[PDB]
């Protein structure tokens, strides 16, 4: 039987709720996975490196008897780059210099300014001491991760970039680690889950507590990661693992069936979904999901994650597709259509969009990981408070001259007058200056 | 009588132990708020308006017979204007001009790339739909913060900022309020705590879920801020009143007692502390304290911040007291020694600086504006949304594609490595 991809249609007058829980529904249970994280934060905050030894043993099928199995060396990592092909290296170095030539030119610093008077204004710049990066390594490994979060962070100077991969079953994925290496991370965890985001939070024995966690992750990562909040910088919680494609009918549905196999390929719980008004477009791509899932290496997640969250759904329109898109309001979005800033105005709930017929999550995934811009040289005259930035510390700094204290003491006492806060007045009264006072 | 500050020594060997006390001493458990902030949200979401007249009945002591009775018309805004003095109105409008030529000199509007072989990149920069702003009710509250909300919200084209401020027993700050009208606020909520927070973030009958929260509160604002994140944005959760003052000893006494007054004015929590190596100095310091407090109007709550958090410590050099300030991670520190930028090096893990003899934290809260310089990403860009773009060309994910297909086949993600290399192009 050939797999037949689920279909939707909006002119169907269940077509609202049928969408809402295609949406909504979870098998993990949610209030479960957040009591599991909450049990294991709790866990690692009081037993520390045993507690992530027997998560790490429970929930990655690991056979580990200190902390210091667990702990991989920088020269483990200097191996791994011996260990991978050179293709796979030179790709990983290429990558790596289109990421560290970008977050060079963004690097800002300290600066001062002196005004007129002669007050010096200013910021003092300096890195985060200790940064903490989650690798998700579950039911894949993802070394373009690393090098979008470790380098921007070496570049910005953080004297210690912390490493965490989950190995299940003891199982090491050297492009990964040849990945770190590159990156200059400087200590590598074996753990995983919500215990290697407790243990970088709080701090064990054997694992540093750091100033800021980065990375995506699964459930319990993203969960453990709001948790740990107000505790411990962290980047953005990254939602569940999605696409949506809008198609005008005019691609070629196998790039879209693939397109919607590789964010389905992710893992089980990955949801994949299609909109489009062409429908003889949609039937084609049925037939291109058919023909082409059986022989996927994969094919085993992504018919699991197509079952449960995979949807193609046909619209009366363009209006209606971009609808259909609002409801949905998905992370990442794939407008692969003629005219995509046409279609934009009318989409206001997306955050990364891929436009055209020829960018899909790919592209994203591997070349495109700070805010989801590309790193070139025209991208980097763009500022943001992403990429070196997260992994700086900024302090404002005011130097009063005393003619300065003066003139801003009188604005200032007029205020904390009017307020009643009287210390306030009259420390800053203590700096009014008048020539005429022997 | 006299009041007698507490005194801590770097040379004493259990001196650590007493730092660690000073700076984890708490009065009410933050389990105890926890609890409280988490059943005050849920009540929200439950009853919504019914809830918020609740608990603002119970917490600002103000009888209120509907929600309506809690919003504050635009117009009550332009009525606080008027009833402020000449001298506050021009203070208030000065730094909103030069908040607001600020802002417009640094806001960044959706923007496109061209590569050169075809591919566009970009980001679609659009101004949040509703922002919600907290101001502390009462008399401790610094307009300064309205302005520096309110103005970057309305700069970056935010269609409604809805202010939320807390009327203590009925109690209005008309100089907030007149600040809140220069600034652009749209609707005013007489509503505070984790309520006011968990309205704005849920959104009730009455009240609009707003799309971030900013601005000061004590730990029942900021315990909610925290709760609330992810259903909305938020700035900072805001860290508990405190300044760290460090001195060589040549500041005088006085000045230095009431830059640490202004700060443990503001609420019983607050924490100042004086670092210092001149013994003598903190000496003349303490009596200064002790003189000067019962001429303060608010000497009751100054006290009670001094003696739950208030400290003079002595240490030995400028090397020791960079290394107490350090572990201290002050929010507020006043370098108020020689030659300041001699010490910031020793001295990363604080917040807003202040340096020098001449600037007080004081004019930290009552920021003037800033000027022409400053200009050269926590104003406008804080309250737009942005979406990343990339549209290769059919070049562009040729070159691209071919580095992404390695990885992902290396890494057996074959559906990415196909969907890259539909796109990819033949060399010549
Ligand atoms: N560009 C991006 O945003 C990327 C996003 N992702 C997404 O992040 C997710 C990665 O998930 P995974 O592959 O599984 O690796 P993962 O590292 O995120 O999760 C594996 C960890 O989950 C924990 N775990 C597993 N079962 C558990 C259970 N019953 N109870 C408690 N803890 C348990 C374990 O500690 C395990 O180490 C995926 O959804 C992926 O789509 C992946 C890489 C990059
Ligand atoms: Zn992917
Ligand atoms: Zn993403
Ligand atoms: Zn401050």
């Amino acid at each position: 039987a050939p797999f037949a991809i689920r279909r939707l249609n909006a002119a169907d007058p269940d077509f609202g709720r049928h969408l809402d829980h295609l949406l909504s529904w979870e098998s993990v249970s949610d209030d479960s996975v957040n009591q599991r994280v909450l049990d294991i934060i709790a866990a690692v905050r009081s037993r520390g490196d045993a507690a992530v030894v027997e998560f790490t043993q429970r929930f990655d099928g690991l056979q580990a008897a200190s902390m210091a199995d667990l702990i991989l060396p920088r020269e483990r990592l200097e191996l791994a780059l011996t260990r991978i092909t050179v293709a796979q290296r030179e790709a990983l170095e290429v990558a790596a210099e289109r990421v560290r030539s970008y977050h060079e030119k963004q690097k800002q610093g300290s600066w001062r300014y002196t005004e007129a008077d002669g007050t010096v204004l200013g910021q003092q710049v300096t890195p985060l001491d200790r940064a903490g990066l989650y690798v998700p390594g579950g039911k894949a490994s993802y070394p373009s991760s690393v090098l979008m979060n470790a380098i921007p962070a070496k570049v910005a100077g953080v004297s210690e970039v912390v490493m965490v991969v989950p190995t299940p079953r003891g199982e090491i994925n050297e492009i990964v680690l040849a990945a770190a290496c590159i990156a200059g991370v400087d200590r590598v965890f074996t753990i995983g889950g919500a215990q290697a985001v407790a243990a970088l939070a709080y701090g064990t024995e054997s694992v540093p507590r750091v100033d800021k966690i980065v990375g995506p992750g699964n459930i319990y990562v993203a969960t453990a990661k709001r948790h740990v909040f107000g505790q411990v910088g962290i980047d953005m919680i990254a939602g569940p693992s999605e696409i949506l494609v809008v198609c005008d009918g005019q691609t070629d549905p196998d790039w879209i069936a693939m397109d919607l196999f590789s964010q389905a390929e992710h893992d089980e719980d990955a949801q994949s979904i299609l909109v489009s008004p062409d429908a003889a477009f949609l039937d084609r791509v049925a037939d291109s999901i058919a023909r082409l899932l059986p022989t996927m290496e994969r094919a085993e997640i992504i018919r699991t994650s197509l079952e449960g969250r995979g949807a193609l759904i046909q619209v009366a329109d363009q209006a209606q597709a971009c609808a259909v898109a609002n409801r949905i309001a998905p992370e990442h979005l794939e407008l692969s259509v003629a005219d995509p800033e046409s279609w934009l105005p009318e989409i206001r709930h997306a955050g990364a969009i891929f436009m055209g017929r020829y960018t899909a999550e790919a592209l994203g995934d591997y070349c495109a990981g700070p805010n989801h811009v590309l790193p070139t040289s025209g991208t980097a005259r763009f500022s943001s408070p992403l990429g070196v930035y997260d992994f700086q510390k900024r302090s404002s700094i005011i130097n009063c001259s005393a003619e300065g204290a003066s003139v801003l003491g009188r604005t200032a006492s007029v205020l904390a007058r009017g307020e009643s806060l009287t210390a306030h007045a009259r420390s800053a009264e203590y700096r009014i200056l008048d020539e005429k006072e022997a």
